[PDB]
């Protein structure tokens, strides 16, 4: 086994390397009031890593509007990241906009719980969502052999940032979920009194005193997120392979 | 931090109490041939939770097809996760089909990283996929606040199982990788000789000699693991609510 | 073996979640005055610990009168808690009104050596005594497989809470002690002048110098605690179970 | 602040010196097929102690009725011992039958938790409940200042030996129950199929699932119980210290 | 294999419960400007304990005399030592007046060093005298097996109180030494100088220049030291046990 | 704040060097069924450590009679020892016969516990009473400035070799005890049957069923002990410094 | 400060991952009767780095026919180590025909002391000249803004090779040492009997007992030699920059 | 292994004895502005350490040109420094101008870790090149059985300082490399925005964007560095030993 930060911590704070210069996680995005997505990946030159970030450049703009910015991790140098993404700027036409932090050692890796025993050399695929407050909320790690689906991490994000306004948690399969669709759930009691009075005062929609919700999220943020979810359903008409 | 098993490890060798009865992990799935997905939600009678475990009973027998079977965990005892399943049955109209352990006292839950930073007491939504060897393939952390994306879960088991029987990775966003689509990665040459062999053969499409693909899928399991994303993506007919 | 707290000792310091709120504890009741008993059963939707709820849940108001609170304590959530009150009052049609703790992890079970051999994961029915001063007074440790007899709880209470205030010690079975019957008795001298003295003093009656008594309790306060006894042994005319 | 043996522990084997003699705890009685109530007080020639071993003598034949030896426990010395029993056979007019055993330095009473932070010389008031296996079945504490209710320990015992022979639990204040009276209640389901069939079968008289129960014990055994408490509950006709 | 307080050493400080009430020890004696002599039995209610008492108490007035106190100690609780006492008066006619440690678990007898291989449960029958300013002068370690001879007792007192008032060291057998007789010793030189001028001096009977002695001893002095061993010596006229 | 060996553990195995020669102890002794006395002084040529062992040396055919050897012990050399033997025989004319261990270094004080607060550099005036199995009896510790009361040491042995024959206690003063004179007590009952079935026996005389006595030492064997004291108590008819 | 492997010293079993395949050190080479000079370099598609790689190259065969081979090292993974050949190849018109290490966690770096305080995270320019009996005879430690100068490694190579089979030691600078030319040096006597025995015999060229040379070296050994040091001195003709 | 400072340390503080008097390094030298080239041989009286000394004192004036002091060390007295010294005077002819390290008892030495397998007990032929403000530039560890070609260390530090004052880095064999000949190396870019502007500038030869080179070195340095080389590769004229 190995140690990882954990959901509700500080994301741990590291000055990094990056392509881009010398960053301070978490603070470079705290201090403009952004949300980050770190993600890793095992080796620059590698083929659904290449995948990954062409999803991810793709998706650039969509992060950037929900205030989000993105930095991706791997033990290569940072020579290594610039060819590489000359590479993917002329063979397949996609200019990765965002750093990409260069861990030889795997100081950071290390640091992250990045590597797991799939390799000793290389990182897996991992992901940290870190709010404006520096905080980690959401972790996930996919393996060597397996890409990741971009837009779902467009989903956490946006579905976080809805039940942080709104002070309301997120049903499964957000916002098409089978039980209460596009609506979002009012934080259970957790007193006997308050318990009652939640019944008493006939407020929301109520399958029993902890399971109470309604619809406070605007039709915009609703098909913003179902959007992200359609598009990741639906197959490209071009592919970049093609051309 | 806290520690957690790892991508790679064989599943934590367990006696686990469950709703069903005791049994031995991973050597009860292991040795039935089948892959399981181990999940966990903080507390029986939470609404996100509720919402969670309807979502896997509906998408059950998309598990099953696969050779997949599903086991939950929480804090709470076997009564409870009994009584628990008794109350959706009765309200929500769905039975649990799968097993919950009960893990009083967190003795499960610290071998497998469950207890983060949010609360002392409870665990997160970990979500851990297991191969039929019994070794860990993906491991997701969702927080107490947000439900997971269960069709996301099926599309990931599938990717694997079909990356293991075809001897391919699968690109980002899979089948609707906007490079190659449906296409599945040769996993990239790791030697000279190796990498000239493979652009001297000519038999696949090759963007450089450490990326190349194919199209070995079966529309069978291309258009299944499409049908999980549409699903996803599609605003339900009916809300189980109503009724 | 295992540890606990001990009688004498100031009851551990603890912040616990109840299905009634986050409480200090032993300083929410000492704040009020108030004795506690806490007590705890291995998990909710259990029926041994079921008949014990409602059991204490019918003596409250004597513990009440008394001064005492009850809080009670399982490895179950608030969630189960509230979930099971309900299932107490709809079938049994008893509101059980005190709090109980949620300990999922047994970090307050194991501070208090609720722990034992029987069971890895859940408490043994532990009942802690706790005075007005923070103070454990008496602990008993009952099995999952027995129920308590609550009404010895309400006499040790009583029992304690007269002898503080009279400065006596109490007879076993008491107030219907074999040798003394309902007499409480004078801690015993502890040196040799003040043996002399008390033989001297000619105040209590005696056995020997070191056992003397006398009969300060009021006839209520008699009567109160061979209440706790005739109702422990007296069958219930109307069982529960009938109109559930 | 103290350790003690636990419920379901073998009791500490020990050998102990009383004034009957040496013997080796707990064999001296599981090879006779015989349970023991070990119970300490704290000094020989004290008041309420005195009243405890009238109380346990008077009940002596109500324990051998069951099966069940006593063995009394303090610091004070055989010597001592023997004298405080002259005393009481001499002045109360009361034989005590039953061994005390002499632990001086406190030993004993250290391996068993009795020094609490009441007394640090003399025990307080522990009373441990040991099967015919040697296993620790129930323990209380009472203090110095309060006697304990001598009937209440043969109830325990008496429910204990009947739950055992019987493959029930006991409910509170048994055999007057205030909701099942003097039914005895079958150990509830752990899982969901065993709870299902013992609904379905119509065996038990049943409130839930995990609440069913009947009544399997002879009226002797209950009246017996019974009477136990009916007498802690009588005033008793003539006083002792008249006499 | 056991640790003992050391000749020349304070007395350990300590609290200590006797059947006349908490004291402090040596402080309670240095206060009064008393010499105490603190022995040791090892159980109230044993007979050669219980003739040492009564010799103890028959030369209570001659140790008072020498500004002497007297102070008991057994692992016995307080309760046993008043009846212990109450019997000796009744029986022997003889009362017991000063106090004894009660010592129930050891914790004295551990700091004296009086726990020694012959028992495991019961101190040895130890002497510490002990002069006004607290510090142990002489130790004595009797067995269970064998009374002490109080009168030695008496003697070592008297003539280290002497010698210390006369600056003088006791030949054996004082006041009856076989070279010496009642003589007291000058305490030898330490160094050349020093000895040559004690023969020089002409100032002392002389056997070598380091052993020079004197009689500097009152007449009533010397005879009250003779008493105690001709007392020792001397066949009772009438036993108690006649009564 | 020093370690001693204890009554009832055999005495520390050891080779030590005396006046003598080199002997193992309690080997040496136990070897020919004798006890023996081990006895320390500070220092040779000192005048209190003489004077013991002239009073030795006068009652050694005492102890030769009772099967006892003698052996002293200082933290001084062998030849210091022979050199304080001549001395003593030619300024006092008495002989000492029994070895002294040089103990420089004091490896052998070390482990007897003889080096007390009172010199870091000297011995004080220890005794032990050693029996023909090599056990430690009785442990004595006397400072610098006091001589022992060596007859006290002969009535301990001699008490101690009837208690073993005659299986008895040895009551307070023996032969002179104030309550049973030189009566010997026999070891109290430790069970409840013993003590009533020594009661019943009227075997004994008896102040208790714990206090049983009888009068099994010989005229002889009382008259022994009786002399050790009765030389203690008697003024000397003739000094050793007057023809010194 | 740092630890390293020291001369005389077998080189540190290892595994180790190439761009050629996996194999173990010293053992590949120690198997196949080969010398092996083992050189780090800090990343891929770096200036000075590529510049010794090519140096390397050109004297490839040199190497070759003294039975050496080489084997290089970075932090970078084998597909940058594969890209940047075919960097090299393609642009250079150079092939690089020998291994790199790929060591990204820096685990063959921090054994063998490459990680100075110029960089956290990138090797210097280290050198490990190993025998065929797998034992380190040299160790160079270049820094990052330097290249080496490749010809002087072939000369310690082919020195050490000469003096083990001719039993001969050095001078500085051989074969054109100022005091001897291209004499070897025979190793001092070490006792005064073979110092004495050494001068009688006459059998060398001698400055002192501790001073005697010869020259056993064939022509063609010193031509090769000197060949080496020419090289380095001469400025190439056509520089590979023009083509 | 051994433990060694590291390139961009600072020389560790010491004071050492030479036979020139106690000195303080690095601050005897840095305090004069003065590089040092600091080495070791294994004793006085060896042949090949003899070579080597009049090698550097040959050179001495060529290390003075550049501001470079030497120093050198082995565990021999200062006694045997200065004997020596003579010896190659009266014999070879040359004057050693340069202070000695007399390090018996290795203090120096393994704070150095110039105590390799090779010899327990005589330092290797270390090479430490310190520059003025006290860091370490560079260190080379030749065995016993080989000379040093001291040309070389006289590049290194000539190469080192023009590296310094024209801010380049020197590539492989320089001045004669194979691909860029005189030419110097700009140190790569770091971040792709560096890359860019670097690339549209123009301003360099360029091979890639991580490889730009000029010819900033003066005909003077670049002369003078091969002629080192030159020197190295030349017969000499007439050899010492012919006196």
């Amino acid at each position: 086994p190995g140690s990882i930060p954990l959901i509700g911590e500080r994301f741990p704070e590291m000055e990094v390397t990056t392509d881009h210069g010398v960053i301070k996680l978490p603070d470079h995005y705290v201090s403009q009031g952004k949300w980050f997505v770190l993600f890793s990946h095992p080796a620059d030159f590698t083929p659904v890593s290449t995948t990954e970030f062409v999803s991810f450049a793709r998706r650039y703009e969509d992060f950037q509007r929900l205030g989000v910015d993105l930095i991706g991790l791997s033990v290569d140098s940072v020579f290594s990241h610039i060819k590489w993404k000359e590479w993917i700027e002329r063979h397949i036409g996609v200019r990765i906009p965002f750093p990409i932090i260069a861990d030889p050692q795997g100081t950071v890796a290390r640091r992250l719980g990045l590597l797991h025993a799939e390799s000793a050399t290389h990182t897996v695929r991992g992901v940290f969502i870190v709010d404006a407050r520096g905080v980690i909320r959401t972790m996930l790690y996919y393996p060597m052999e397996l890409g990741r689906l971009v837009d779902e991490i467009l989903r956490i994000v946006k579905a976080l940032k809805l039940g942080d306004s709104l002070k309301r948690a997120v049903p499964a399969d957000w916002p098409n979920n089978e039980i209460i669709g596009e609506g979002l759930i009012v934080p259970p009691p957790t007193t006997e009194d308050q318990a009652r009075a939640r019944m008493e005062s006939g407020q929301y929609r109520c399958l029993d005193w902890w399971f109470c919700w309604d619809t406070p999220a605007s039709r915009d943020d609703v098909e913003e997120a179902r959007r992200y979810l359609r598009r990741a359903a639906e197959k490209p008409a071009k592919l970049l392979y093609e051309e």
